[PDB]
Formats: C-alpha cells, sequence, structure tokens
RNA sequence: ACUCUGGUUCCUCUGCAUUUAACCGUGAAAAUCUUUCGCCUUUUACUAAAGAUUUCCGUGCAAAGGAGCAUACAUUGAGUAAAUUUUUGGAGUCCCCUCGAAAGAGCGGGA
C-alpha cells in the first residue's frame, strides 16, 4: 500500500504546501463545461456566433 | 624475448538491461485517460473489468572514480621444450645403353 500512496501523498502535500507558501495562482484557469453547466454554455457560444 | 595487473569489502557517478512465448521482481502498489458495468437526487471518495500511459518500492550487469582493511607476483590478451619393421639416427654407394656440345632421365640394366 504504502509503495504507491508514497507518490501520491508527495504529490498532494506537495500541492498543499505549495499553495500554503505561494499562494492560490488559481485565477483565470479555464473551467470545464460539465453536466449543469452544458445549457448555459450553449447560450454563451449561440450568441457569440 | 613484450605491455599487462596487487587482493578483498564498501560508497558514488555513468551507460545498458524491447526480437519479451515467458522472466530485469519465484514478489506485487497508487494514479491519470478512454470505455463498459453498480452505487446515486451532485461532486469527491468508490464498485470491477478492458485498453493505453505514468509514478513509486525494488533488480541485474559493465565501466570509471574514491574510501577502508589486512599484503602478494605469479598470471591474463599475445606465444616454449623417443638409435630395432610405419616417419627424427641411413638399403646406402658405385658401373654400362640411350638423347645431347652442356646435364640429367627411362618401374633401363649390373655389383
Ligand atoms: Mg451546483
Amino acid at each position: 500500500f504504502l509503495r504507491g500512496i508514497t507518490p501520491l501523498l508527495e504529490r498532494w502535500l506537495g500541492n498543499l504546501l505549495s499553495r500554503q507558501f505561494e499562494g492560490r495562482h488559481s485565477k483565470g484557469v479555464a473551467k470545464t463545461v460539465t453536466k449543469q453547466r452544458v445549457e448555459s454554455h450553449f447560450d454563451l457560444e449561440l450568441r457569440a456566433a
């Protein structure tokens, strides 16, 4: 178990630490389109076209 | 006669471990993506199968450098040490006829 959880927590605790020290840069990351958000996204791209 | 090198043990770097039936691992994790099943008023954390990739705990060999211990020159690639029938301890010598200036050559002949 620990063999495989070691790199997973190394990444996760890295991400935890990095936003704890660097702050969270994530403003303007591309939000993806998902179940509820499809129908509003169709209306965006329709009205834009 | 030439150049070629001290044993061991350990550290670390570098390179290679794909023609896999199968196996660097007689052991066995986690993730991502794509798809298909089951949970479910959502997502996460999930179910349990396929396919494709990753990370992680490890493996082998070669080669180079260093560090500790006790100590030995040989030895690798290139290359050393029989008088009794079948070989290396003598069936060897000599003399006529032939062709040819020349010196050999005939299962030639003779002692
Ligand atoms: Mg919502």
